[PDB]
């Protein structure tokens, strides 16, 4: 239900301390009027998604808040805007009257924002479900497909403001999320995204480091059957053969390195302005690592349960937004992969360990990987 009920206790976290345009209703079971505009409220919370968040407070059980504020009589509609009230409605007032009210103060034209997060990679660490998941929330638009902005420097000599007008449109109130995982591992790209929002916050979502490196080079070699070109086992790029050694020159085992790139970003943004994902547990169990997310955001607790259904011939959680609305992913996501020969498993287990532990120290995040 996207109407969210209010207590005296949590009125301060709920309203004030929150941030956007909540609607407030005071309300009690004795008052004919508040049963007779609780439908309308109800099409309300509804009709303006993105722009308005609809709270009800029952003032027989929490009879603390509405003296605060001056409330004589029930009915009465308080408009906060970022923990300040902007306007007041008094008595029952129909649906077009209420729409009347609402659309005459709050600032909701349609307009293209700069992200306020990005998701900077990392490549097969999940970018693709994590942006979809995320899109879940009221408060987050997605930008739908990957932008390339900071990589390309055809794109980037284009200004910010052609960056912007990539993005899709939102009410002001929203945040605008892009995915672009080449981010992670070019060179340029940190101080570029420094320059245009240093205080900008950086999404990471990784994956086991071999495992990753497998799903890695499983994409390209989709991508080769296709065509029909010839191209190699992954032993064989992994695994230098002069040594039986782990071929640090093969791009998927570098971009596997996590710890490497990091540091290249922690020379301009501090570790505070990163969340990292874990993407196995996103596999997994996902609502759990949607909802730091959620806080690191800064974002209210909306993404729930109901939202993922696993789906049982996929083998991964799939999506669902209304009562009719659902969505797994696209049919690239999931591959299955080549079998690979223990004995080389083995030796990037090894070689990335000390990566792996440096990456626990740094973000603070264990993800328990070998
Ligand atoms: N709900 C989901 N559906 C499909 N793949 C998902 C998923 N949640 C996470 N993933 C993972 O994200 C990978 C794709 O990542 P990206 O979008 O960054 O390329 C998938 O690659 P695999 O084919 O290796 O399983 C899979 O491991």
């Amino acid at each position: 239900d996207k109407i969210i009920h209010l207590t005296d206790d949590s009125f301060d976290t709920d309203v004030l301390k929150a941030d956007g345009a909540i609607l407030v209703d005071f309300w009690a079971e004795w008052c004919g009027p508040c049963k007779m505009i609780a439908p309308i409220l109800d099409e309300i919370a509804d009709e303006y998604q993105g722009k308005l968040t609809v709270a009800k407070l029952n003032i027989d059980q929490n009879p603390g808040t509405a003296p605060k504020y001056g409330i004589r009589g029930i009915p009465t509609l308080l408009l906060f805007k970022n923990g300040e009230v902007a306007a007041t409605k008094v008595g029952a007032l129909s649906k077009g009257q209420l729409k009347e009210f609402l659309d005459a103060n709050l600032a909701a034209a349609l307009v293209q924002q700069l992200p306020k997060a990005i998701i900077i990679g990392v490549r097969k660490g999940g970018t693709r479900a994590l942006l979809e998941m995320l899109n879940l929330h009221p408060a987050v638009v997605k930008a739908s497909q990957e932008i390339h902005f900071f990589d390309n420097d055809e794109n980037y000599g284009k200004g910010i403001e052609w960056y912007r007008k990539k993005m899709p449109f939102s009410y002001p109130q929203q945040i605008t999320i892009e995915k672009s995982p080449a981010y992670f591992i070019t060179e340029e790209v940190p101080e570029r995204i420094y320059k245009m929002n240093s205080s900008i916050k950086l999404l990471i979502i990784v994956r086991e480091p071999t495992t990753r490196a497998i799903s890695d080079y499983t994409q390209v070699l989709e991508g080769k059957e296709r065509k029909n070109k010839t191209y190699y086992k992954f032993e064989k790029l992994a695994i230098d053969p002069n040594t039986c050694e782990v071929n640090t020159k093969y791009k998927a085992v570098r971009t596997s390195i996590y710890t490497k790139h990091l540091e290249r970003w922690l020379k301009y943004f501090p570790i505070e302005q990163f969340h990292v994902v874990d993407g196995d547990r996103l596999i997994t169990e996902p609502l759990p690592e949607l909802q730091l997310v959620e806080k690191f955001l800064n974002l209210p607790p909306r993404i729930s349960q109901y939202n993922l259904y696993f789906n049982a011939t996929r083998g991964f959680y799939c999506l669902r937004f209304n009562e009719i609305f659902n969505k797994c992913l696209a049919g690239s996501k999931g591959r299955i992969h080549p079998e690979v020969d223990p004995s080389v498993i083995t030796k990037l287990r090894k070689f990335f360990h000390p990566f792996n532990q440096k990456f626990y120290q740094i973000t603070g995040r264990t993800l328990n990987w070998p």
